């Protein structure tokens, strides 16, 4: 029988057969009191103690969230939708342990993305059994509250203070500290990693003093807090709180009556109004996300970064080749996943209106001018690819590069990567390229499974990335082997070297998309 | 089998070597691990252990950056560490003839690696052949490299400089207090080393605290007066502060700088070592020996001219093509994968990379002196000139100058010029007889006939092996009847012995016309 004694009680797991070995899995451990009833919109309350044995043998409920139904039946969009029932009672975590039990294993803690409005740790692409099996690491992941239930903010009011989903994540890290030894893991060797809004969350744990003792190192995939979508100003968030009140007939004279009113709405009545709190949004709108709450964040994060007030540790950062393409088929004119989306100069100008709704006509012209110095005038694909790059540079690449620059300037080793391989099984069309989110399956080792019809090159790439990630967690250095391997050098703000990841050649290069990023850092803010 | 050292018992291993047996002790600890509060400090003497230490595997190599310019390539990876890296690395190895001798001369090897890399467990430093064929006891030790071994704030015991030099000194101390228990003679000990190991050896000649720890010295392709060998206290101060800024460790206080640096991950020290110098070259020594006021009481060249050093017999030499290895770590037009033919303009660009602070006039004068072609048709003329510039300035001419001055104090000195290119050499033919590729002949590797060496290579390696062990035992590098006698190097005739498979001649005034530039004109540009 598979039983571990946690400080809240005993849990029962399951045995999994992975590559002729075993992985012990405990799926669905609770780490907090369910945020029901009067605990709606409050920080997670710590768990008590049960006397039974909790049966951690299935994934648990996913937190309440709207679903993406833009392409019914499409594996492309549906692989991100929740694969367990939805409920407000969702504060559960999973643990994958290598067999035979380790004695001081390094722990990798995954934090999913989803614009802070969607996501769940139970998705097939976040399956930590391969990492446990192949690299002997413990893998942990948690469900955290998304949308208004996760990030509604009346700043300074404990009834709805903001950043609750981030405190959710933080509590799960507290659990790993208190309990992971009992499973064989070293609480002094804990590496957070996440993707997109999960990576933005990981960068915010670097800034937040209450997290500093809960992990060792950070891995940020396709996101950072200084991305234009990741943080809301303190008073833009309280404004959206009040318009959600109005949208459900909860406008009141004092804030705590507002909250008491919101607490008796049914989740669906809240999720049904979340889109409407922003006047005019883009496909990258975060309706309810991290804010300056005075608690988890004591200042706008760009200030803390500049002043050097953050955890001093090693980081691993990178981005994908085609971050922007996914968002074009969610609101730009002339774009479909089912045709090759050749657009015109004026469709391109309408695209920019979709993604830059508040920008002047001169600013939209300067973006267009910077992105139309074609190598070949036709190339019908010019304007289609230009728009993908505008979205991808402004929203993911240039901020990740800026964060790594500023962070490395205070003396810790930083490593940067450019992921360039398109998955051979990728359900989206070819013109969308190396999309946002489609390195995750390679980070978790899914191509190591041969019955799954990936290419042998893809198994070798995924085997490499798994090794480099797990070595970075263990040693602070994303090396593969000492010989017959390209050295991944540290990213310093002068040379700015990064490693490229694909099947043909891993190369050291420098100054990734510097001529694009110079626009967003040095011209666009002045517009 | 087991031996009792003054601090506990160690257990060894049997090696079967050329029909006989060699008894090996690999990975004996000789100092406390320089960890935690001991990082950057001198080595702390060890205290007795009650168990039995098992010196049966090579130990951890000291933290160091790894040459990964050529992933897969044997010619560079054979210098990379072949045990795990760790700050816990002050171990040494001992190889003993079988059956046990009772008063064997000891040969102590100090490896090179520009003071930044290296380890005693490399295959080309395997001491079992020397013990088997000549009945000498061979020792080698790991010492700290890079900033972890040579970070200097002069006068502060928390980071004084030369810590890696004192590592070597503590290992020499262990041999004085323990080699007799193994069957060795502490009164017959010869240091030998290559490149930075050779420079290390020559500094042990100058440092009075090492005076009593050895008898004689062998210096392969290096000496302390080489331009890359010693950092000024000025340079060391600029580089320690630069490492502080690069790690986030700038403080207003020296001791706060070091308390911050003791908290850094070793990789955060290693991976910043490269940026502490603005104008680096492929021969840059980021953190090397300094005048610390302890190991070195004064500037080495002063101690040399005044005669303030251990008086004894020394054996010194260089290889024919010392410079070529460095040409593929920076110079333009050079590759291990093509014949590296270059033009006069590319030659001028190589000079820029090797001499970044030299005036345009001085770089012109380097050019002129090295372009008096015997045959001005050969397209490889400039390729050869540049390797000869680097080799003469950095290794050959400093070694000749060192041997001249050392000899003028009544000491018997012997100089050699090694010209054999190994038949197995992984690097292209144009690099010739490279830096570091006499070592495998000195350690007896070609004596193993299941190894793709040539017959001539076995015979050449057997005489070098014999001559070296003879210099250790008797103070004179003699050999067998049919064997050229090796005459003493003296300032006026300047005789040296040539080493190759064809014929070993006696010649005079090695490369005198090249070196006249580096001693008598270059110092004035
Ligand atoms: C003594 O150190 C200073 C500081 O130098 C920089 O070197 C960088 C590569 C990097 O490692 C960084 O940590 C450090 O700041 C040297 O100063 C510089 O000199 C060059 C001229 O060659 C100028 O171009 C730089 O602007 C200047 N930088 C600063 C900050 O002053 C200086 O050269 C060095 N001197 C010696 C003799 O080593
Ligand atoms: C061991 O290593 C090479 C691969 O080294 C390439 O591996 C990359 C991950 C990267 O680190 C890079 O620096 C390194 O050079 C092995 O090579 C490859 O071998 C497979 C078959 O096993 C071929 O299908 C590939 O085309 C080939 N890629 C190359 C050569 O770039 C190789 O087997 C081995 N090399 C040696 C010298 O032992
Ligand atoms: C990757 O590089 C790291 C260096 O950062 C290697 O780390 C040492 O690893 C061993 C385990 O084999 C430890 O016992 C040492 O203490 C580590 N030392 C340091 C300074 O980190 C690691 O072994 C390398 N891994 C591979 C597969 O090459
Ligand atoms: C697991 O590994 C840790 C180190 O990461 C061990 O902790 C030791 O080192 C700590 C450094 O942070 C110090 O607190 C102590 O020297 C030591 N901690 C102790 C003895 O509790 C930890 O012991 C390991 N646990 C094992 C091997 O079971
Ligand atoms: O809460 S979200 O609305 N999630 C819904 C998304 C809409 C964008 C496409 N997909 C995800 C996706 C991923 C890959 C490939 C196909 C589809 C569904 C949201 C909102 C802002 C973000 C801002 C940044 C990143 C993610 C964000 C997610
Ligand atoms: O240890 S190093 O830091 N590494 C750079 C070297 C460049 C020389 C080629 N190799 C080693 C090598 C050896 C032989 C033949 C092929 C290759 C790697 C270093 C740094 C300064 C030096 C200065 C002087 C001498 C040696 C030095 C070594
Ligand atoms: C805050 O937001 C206000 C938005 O008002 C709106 O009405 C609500 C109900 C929603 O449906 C939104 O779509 C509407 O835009 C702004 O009117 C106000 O100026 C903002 N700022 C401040 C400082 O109040
Ligand atoms: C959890 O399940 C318990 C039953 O264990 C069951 O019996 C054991 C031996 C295994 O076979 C297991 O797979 C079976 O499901 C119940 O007795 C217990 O009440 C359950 N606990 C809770 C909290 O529901
Ligand atoms: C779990 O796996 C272990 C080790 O592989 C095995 O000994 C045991 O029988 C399994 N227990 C189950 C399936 O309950
Ligand atoms: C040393 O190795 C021997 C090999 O025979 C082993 O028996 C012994 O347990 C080891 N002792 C140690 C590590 O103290
Ligand atoms: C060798 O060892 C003996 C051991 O008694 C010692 O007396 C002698 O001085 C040593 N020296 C030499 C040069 O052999
Ligand atoms: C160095 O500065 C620290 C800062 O408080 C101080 O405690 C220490 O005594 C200082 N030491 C010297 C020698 O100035
Ligand atoms: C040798 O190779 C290097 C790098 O590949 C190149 O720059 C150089 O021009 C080549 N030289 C010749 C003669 O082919
Ligand atoms: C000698 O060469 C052969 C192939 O040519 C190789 O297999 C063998 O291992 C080599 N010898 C040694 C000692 O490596
Ligand atoms: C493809 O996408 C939509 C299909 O509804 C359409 O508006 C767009 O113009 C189409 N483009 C083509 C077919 O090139
Ligand atoms: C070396 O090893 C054995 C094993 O202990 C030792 O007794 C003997 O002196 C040597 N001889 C052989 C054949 O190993
Ligand atoms: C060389 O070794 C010693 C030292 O001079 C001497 O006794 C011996 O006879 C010499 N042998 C030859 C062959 O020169
Ligand atoms: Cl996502
Ligand atoms: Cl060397």
């Amino acid at each position: 029988d598979i039983i571990i004694a946690t400080k809240n009680g005993k849990v029962r797991g399951m045995n999994l057969t992975v590559f002729g070995g075993t992985v012990t899995a405990f799926l669905g451990i609770p780490y907090a009191q369910p945020p029901l009833g009067r605990l709606r919109f409050k920080k997670p309350q710590s768990l008590t103690k049960w006397s039974d044995i909790w049966n951690a043998t299935k994934y648990a409920n996913s937190c309440c969230q709207n679903i993406d139904q833009s392409f019914p039946g499409f594996h492309g969009s549906e692989m991100w939708n929740p694969n367990t029932d939805l409920s407000e009672d969702c504060l559960y975590l999973n643990v994958w342990i290598p067999a035979p039990k380790p004695k001081n294993a390094t722990v990798l803690i995954w934090i999913y993305g989803g614009g802070f409005q969607t996501g769940t740790s139970s998705l097939h692409v976040y399956d930590g059994k391969f990492l446990a099996r192949v690299e002997r690491v413990i893998v942990v992941s948690m469900n955290y509250r998304v949308g208004a239930l996760g990030f509604l903010a009346l700043p300074g009011n404990p009834e709805a203070p903001g950043n609750m989903g981030l405190f959710d994540q933080q509590l799960a890290l507290q659990w790993v500290q208190k309990n992971i030894a009992a499973f064989g893991g070293n609480p002094k060797s804990v590496t957070l990693f996440g993707e997109s809004a999960g990576a933005a969350s990981v960068s915010l744990h670097l800034l937040s003093p209450g997290s500093h003792s809960l992990f060792t190192r950070a891995i940020l995939q396709s996101g950072s807090f200084n991305a234009p979508w990741a943080v809301t100003s303190l008073y833009e968030a309280r404004n959206r709180t009040l318009n959600l009140a109005k949208l459900t007939g909860c406008s009141r004279e004092n804030e705590t009556e507002i909250i008491k009113c919101l607490r008796n709405k049914d989740p669906q009545e809240i999720l049904l109004n979340e889109a409407f709190v922003v006047p005019y949004g883009t496909p990258l709108s975060v309706n309810f996300g991290p804010t300056v709450d005075g608690d988890f964040l004591t200042d706008m994060p760009d200030i803390l970064l500049e002043l050097g007030q953050f955890k001093k540790t090693q980081i691993l950062v990178g981005v994908n080749k085609d971050e922007g393409t996914a968002f074009l088929v969610y609101g730009a004119p002339g774009f479909s996943k089912d045709n090759n989306s050749i657009i015109t100069r004026k469709e391109f100008q309408e695209g920019l209106k979709i993604f830059f709704p508040g920008v002047s006509e001169f600013g939209k012209e300067s973006i267009l001018f910077h992105y139309t110095d074609w190598v070949d005038d036709q190339r019908p694909e010019n304007y289609r690819e230009a728009l993908g790059d505008v979205v991808g540079d402004y929203n993911f690449i240039c901020p990740a590069l800026e964060f790594t620059k500023k962070f490395s300037e205070w003396g810790n080793n930083a490593f940067f990567y450019y992921f360039e391989h398109r998955s051979s099984k990728l359900p989206w069309p070819e013109w969308m390229g190396v999309m946002h989110g489609y390195e995750i399956e390679f980070v978790f080792g899914l191509p190591l499974e041969r019955r799954d019809n990936y290419t042998k090159a893809e198994e070798i790439l995924s085997r490499s990335i798994v090794k480099r990630w797990a070595n970075f967690a263990k040693y602070g250095n994303p090396n593969e082997t000492q010989n017959n391997s390209t050295s991944w050098p540290v990213f310093k703000s002068t040379e700015q070297k990064y490693l490229t990841l694909n099947t043909e050649s891993t190369r050291i290069m420098t100054k990734l998309r510097a001529q694009q990023c110079r626009f967003w850092t040095s011209f666009f803010p002045k517009v």
